[PDB]
């Protein structure tokens, strides 16, 4: 919707996600970020293991620790370009960089976050670059 | 933004665009699409020939064109599950299929428009899944 408002818990909830989640990326610290998802929280991803619906906040531990494993001083937040939303749903389209066991890593993703009250109930990642450039 | 109202021209406009595009992906039919375009239009693509910024509506042609070329029956919207705004961009998060030469492809696609007026300025496309499932 074109319109918000203080009172768009939607927006608020998910940019708190979004913080506690760059963090995750430039850190490797994901607690935080865990910690504000529901228990029947779920997350599509594109490709490899985590291909497809992943269910449960353990499953997103597994995830999110293989993410920033081979990131060995992260991953930055180069630009936040667009913030959408909706009653329930806000994407995030970002670009980011980092290296990839010393390798330069770069692309353009969007995720897509619903929440559910004071929390996040599911994620939706996607690709919009090679990994090679954004 | 969680709040719309039927003076929302990105919406409107944006879901115009999207039936255009919709129209065009099953038929192979992409002058209403086009006709829709800024004439400073840009798309973001994330591989092959058509890889990163792309500029101008001949380009936009030529792009479409493409996509539609070896789909001889086109690609089907299976689904349109999310879409989100703000004061200028709609994201539309969605699973399609398709045969490509007789091979069954089938994503999950975000497309994500800006609006000027009543036309679309810029495209970009996040891909989701691994062309096999959706």
């Amino acid at each position: 919707g074109m319109m918000t408002h203080y009172s768009d818990n939607t927006l608020k909830v998910a940019h708190q996600g979004f913080e506690f989640f760059t963090q995750g990326l430039a850190t490797g610290e994901w607690q935080k970020f865990l910690d504000m998802l529901t228990e029947d929280f779920t997350f599509w991803f594109p490709m490899g293991e985590f291909h497809g619906l992943n269910v449960g906040k353990e499953r997103a531990k597994e995830f999110f620790t293989y993410v920033s494993e081979s990131f060995h001083t992260g991953i930055q937040i180069s630009s936040l370009d667009r913030v959408t939303s909706n009653e329930t749903t806000v994407v995030f389209e970002f670009r980011d960089e980092g290296l990839f066991l010393g390798k330069p890593y770069k692309n353009r993703v969007a995720v897509s976050f619903d929440v559910r009250g004071d929390k996040i109930c599911s994620y939706r990642e996607y690709f919009g670059s090679d990994g090679k450039s954004n």
